[PDB]
């Protein structure tokens, strides 16, 4: 694997998408709900992924529940991570949300989701029922339970937004602020799930803490390097934001964001910058990203079979109905 993930404009493979997945520069696809119009489609363009790399290479999507699932149809529905929390059964679901969720983008040949949501609040616009809770009890102890479902079928998680997203209640600007003197306790979720040693890997917030540094979290060596790596001793895999929303372009960018401490860089909705990367970034291995890679593999009917998919996909369904 490279460090580049990158996406592609739909259902199957072009001839240009081809030529690119087969660049060793390429770790990862990341899929969009665009990427997405059936079951045994989706099957098939993985598999055609896959088999145009030629090699190992990991195929993400940002499957949250809720606001943020793009692939609905043909799926269990998965509620907004907020949800868990509110019924009084919380722990018990919120490990069988994860480990639904989980298990079926695993059924159809998906390495892992970008999650879980680790901001707490409900305040930023963005984040909203994204969040498992308002107070850090309330969020470590539900998406602990989310991540251990997603480690029970063999998935790698990624905590997101270090150090956190939670609190971004303003808005005219290029890049959204935080002006807080502390932001201790947003960060207290991530330190605690790093020290517990549950994430694999870790998304930052492209979001300025400007009384800590002056870059956003996800282009900062202080945020990246200092804390994340020295202070808190995280040792999995670190992405950058999205480097399409100062720096230079495509090529400067991404080397921004590599000496700023990512490990893997993620470059969407713009083939042309992609491009660019592949064709002029010098090759270099990400090795360490070969422990995203999912752990089990299974079909789809052979999952229906465990009674453990039948109460779960029933109890998220009436979990979603119940607080409507």
């Amino acid at each position: 694997m490279g460090p580049l993930w990158l996406d592609v404009a739909g259902y199957e493979l072009s001839a240009e998408d081809r030529a690119i997945l087969a660049h060793p520069t390429v770790g990862g696809v990341i899929l969009f709900g665009r990427n997405y119009h059936d079951n045994q489609q989706l099957l098939a363009l993985n598999k055609a992924i896959r088999q145009a790399a030629a090699r190992p290479i990991l195929i993400g999507v940002d499957q949250e529940g809720g606001r943020v699932q793009r692939f609905r149809e043909g799926f269990s529905r998965i509620p907004p991570a907020q949800y868990y929390a509110r019924a009084e059964n919380g722990v018990e679901l919120a490990e069988q949300g994860g480990w639904l969720m989980a298990a079926e983008l695993i059924a159809h040949d998906v390495d892992l989701s970008f999650a879980p949501v680790l901001d707490m609040g409900f305040a930023c616009k963005a984040i909203g029922n994204r969040a498992f809770g308002e107070d850090v009890q309330t969020v470590l102890k539900h998406s602990s339970a989310f991540l251990r479902g997603m480690k029970a079928v063999g998935m790698a998680t990624t905590g997101k937004h270090f150090p956190g997203h939670g609190a971004v209640i303003a808005d005219h600007l290029e890049t959204p602020y935080d002006e807080r003197e502390t932001i201790a306790q947003d960060m207290a979720i991530f330190r605690a799930q790093i020290e517990a040693g549950v994430l694999d890997a870790m998304m930052p917030a492209h979001v300025v803490y400007p009384h800590y540094d002056a870059q956003p979290a996800s282009g900062s060596s202080y945020w990246l390097k200092q804390v994340l790596r020295e202070e808190l001793g995280f040792k999995g895999i670190v992405f950058s934001d999205d480097l399409s929303m100062v720096m230079g372009g495509p090529v400067e960018r991404s080397h921004q964001a590599l000496v700023a401490g990512c490990d893997m860089i993620l470059i969407c909705n713009k083939r042309e910058a992609a491009v660019e990367v592949l064709d002029n970034l010098p090759i270099m291995e990400v090795p360490q990203a070969e422990a995203l890679l999912k752990k089990q593999q299974f079909s789809y009917s052979e999952l229906k079979r465990l009674e453990r998919w039948q109460q779960a996909s029933a109890n998220m369904q009436r979990l979603i109905e119940q607080f409507s």
